[PDB]
């Protein structure tokens, strides 16, 4: 693809605003945005997590105004976590900090990740434990070998399905994603406190070093997200992953391209 | 509504200064700035927080001088939390950290938020637990379903009343607030320590990509805030939200529109 | 009305001094420490003795007398003197654990410094409006429940050393036009002290309009607090430990009218 | 060596992309990416860590296109740790935080290190304890004295062999490496939480203050790495180092050189 | 002294590169770089720390090429801590984290400090406890009074001797050191994790606001360092300061000067 002039004019600019909801497991009809209580396998060879216990990658494919050599180019992203203040509900079935204290807030291992792309995010598989049996209804590395625990190039996938790609198996494939801009932070640890900033005054630019943003094949924008905030501890002491939705505002413009 | 020239002169500039006091619960007439002690429901279904245990958003609507095409445009903000040294009272009915020790100071989950707009801050409701019964005298997401636990578009509101909107079920609506600038931080975890900076040498510019600040409809500036500093632990080991007031200094200039 | 800067001979001056911390000094051997912290059982019975209360430090520095012409503070260099003293973990310290070293000074800290052409101006805010502050100290008077968020009666001048309890007072952001102040409260019980020393860093004291503090009556006001944290003795009791602050201030001569 | 002009033209540039797997010990045929569980010595004299217990430096020598006097010059690096989300597997033979809680995630002492050079990374030896007996199959400071605990200049080597230079015995030698760019953080502490950022938008510049990058002797790129993420605690409470692979992408341009 | 022009020419440039070893106490002939295990006085009046238990400032007077009006002027500094990876030896007489665990790594109170100067570092004395009996063969504030615990102007010295000036009594005197540049962080707390960055791509400029670096009186350069990394806990539970060597590379140039 030869990228050429940006079209000028008011019809040359569009905008995509949406919410991408989390996919944490949802173990009952009252617990959307939570996973199942975590159960620990006794051995590696018996690691067998259920689907309702495994957070997955969120993805939304957004149709843009049809164009046809012109493609929509993603220029600017605005994004934030929606419902940060909900993590102050410290009075609903929380294990106490101590005797007569308030609930433990959501804390621990967090993954905050977001991508904007002209095609599906491209994933590479890395397994904590290759012998883990992943559940029916999820898409995960197949023919896992020991070498899957560090790097196995057989484990390529597209983020082509919502509620399907377990977070713990897949990362953005850094050998691809030319047409995607991705951003991710894992903050590990049992007690790591969530630090969530919100503002409507921060724009991130999506143009590569040559002034070129993601170009939207078949007039589709791809928004992908993960926002595992940490773990909710109930009074029994068992722990659930808790997630929040992510806001996306992408500005786009029309680029001419050849071949 | 198109934005044109900024009126110049010495009669074209105005300044708004004020304090927004925190609204933490005030469970008795000696505990202004504190909440009622947290009680934890045994289940989600039975979660029923009383008003005096629910911190709420602070809001002040300030009349500006009248202009009748001319609107007040907000340009610069100075803000800080007032009384940060108050958190050094570790000698007043606080649980000792160990045998013979000084008092645990205010710590744990904090929310520091401020916003300046030309209209009321626009809110999206999101709930930790959708079956939570919120109390009489508070304004909260109505018709909550399990989708409210992640994203429910029904839950829209304007921060149009003080001591009314509980911090825990409302957040600035990113899909709106085009005529407001907002900034907040949630610092979670039960041990996390307060980090409070203060200076009269720091200025936030309020203008957008296009050099335009909030334009004050009806000649009213709207200041909104939340300064939940953490929890204070009394010798019983029960915990109360403690908040502080926030200072605002806003500089406004005249703008012609339409 | 601020006019031209004078240039040439005797046009420049420097002020270099140290300000000692003011922590309580509870016996002739413990300068720079508070008394051990006693906790009151109730808010009602909170009665901290002067030797348990850290206070604001201040120095009125007299400048070369001028006769329309006044001194203008332009840059600051500052640091905490004797940071390495906090490596003494062998002098009557509660052991971390069995056979271990003494617990270092840690927990709640307040690092503040200001340079002004008049007394730093203070706002009173109280953790607990019922606290009885001791004779010999200057504290918010006629305290009410509203004093726990913002009571405009509590106004004062940092005009005396060892008198203004840190926990009652903050810089008043509605005034202090003729001062630059900077402060950090790092609260928490385990919070580690982080202290940077260098002779390579310079703060600029000029405002947005290129004007620094102007020294009324030819007097520079330096103000400071450096409560580093608490020292735990082998008994478990905790004292505030403070350290001295170094100020270097470059001033120039500014003509002024009316 | 006199560094002259850069050749231009579409064939004057090349790109190196690869993965560097962690060398953590691999104690059995199922635990690639893990160390052997740590065994403490009663005394400094008895300190005798086995090879399967000692994380080593990763190194890849990468042959570039032959030139016959031109040398390849490394200009830009893109790197990230691959599989950061694998550390969310807190349900596989993990010691519980507390009664009913999730597995403890990987946490504790981490070393994150990467270097790009036109020759093997140059190593200085420093020993926590000079009387440690290092194992057959590893290459370590020889003729240790007590001064090896602070600085002994006998302890020089080239990172010229994978799975062999123990990470705790060697460090980049700052008196050499004129022809290498190295970056490393040690975050020690027993409870220290991992912090892993991913993005395809960040580029390191490899040029020195004179606009010259590493020049590749015999047309070879040297990529060195260590990504000890922390330790994994099984249900017995014994602890293994857990390592992850590192992605490199280096842009190189042809430089003319004399002698 | 009037400062005039920089000299130019290949021979107006010189470079000083060297290691500063730590002076932690060296309690026995196997523990270079450790202190003696810490003992706590029952009272202030009885504080009497032994020399093998007190870390001291490190210093090196480096002779420069003899110039006979001309002085060498220090312009740039590269510095790093050497053997940061040595803090991953958690298998050598360390107190376990918990039952079956790896050893506690080095952690707790750290002081990292370095200075480059045209004369000896000037020290101000500050004592935690003015009644402390400092030991024979160390240089300490003398005729100490209670005022010595905050600020006593009597306590002035030159860091003119190695393994002599105990760290806890002395800090750079900020009323002096015009001809030195100093940099120091105290990170206190008992459990504080070491964060140690290494790279050969960072340079510090030693030039003040007027473009003048340290001027080396009598053709001498003064390099001072402290790098107490934290505390080592042996299986006893007793604790020793552990330090590491610091690397210095200083670029100097000739400067004319009058009187």
């Amino acid at each position: 693809v030869e990228v050429l002039e940006v079209k000028t004019g008011v019809d040359s600019i569009t905008e995509v605003e949406c919410f991408l909801t989390p996919e944490m497991g949802d173990p009952d009809e009252h617990l959307r945005g939570f996973s199942k209580s975590i159960s620990i396998s006794d051995t590696f060879e018996s690691d067998s997590p259920n689907r309702d216990m495994l957070p997955c990658y969120s993805v939304a494919r957004i149709p843009l105004p049809n164009l046809n050599i012109l493609m929509w180019e993603a220029v600017t992203l605005k994004t934030e976590v929606i419902g940060v203040t909900s993590l102050m509900n410290v009075h609903s079935n929380g294990q106490a900090t101590h005797d007569n204290g308030a609930g433990k807030p959501v804390q621990g291992t967090s993954f905050h990740f977001f991508s904007v792309g002209g095609e599906a995010l491209e994933l590479q598989g890395v397994l904590f434990n290759y012998r883990t049996k992943y559940p029916d209804g999820t898409i995960f590395p197949k023919n896992a070998t020991v070498q899957s625990q560090v790097m196995n190039t057989e484990h390529k996938a597209y983020l082509d399905k919502n509620k399907a790609y377990p977070v713990e198996c897949w990362v953005p494939d850094p050998t691809r994603n030319e047409n995607t801009r991705y951003f991710g932070t894992l903050t590990g640890g049992e007690n790591v406190p969530p630090v969530l900033h919100i503002t409507n005054t921060a724009t991130t630019v999506l143009l590569d070093e040559f002034g070129v943003g993601p170009l939207c094949k078949g007039d589709n924008l791809y928004l992908s997200a993960v926002d595992v905030c940490g773990m909710f501890t109930n009074r029994s002491g068992s722990q659930q992953w808790r997630g929040l939705s992510r806001y996306f505002k992408v500005q786009l413009r029309k680029r001419r391209v050849k071949n």
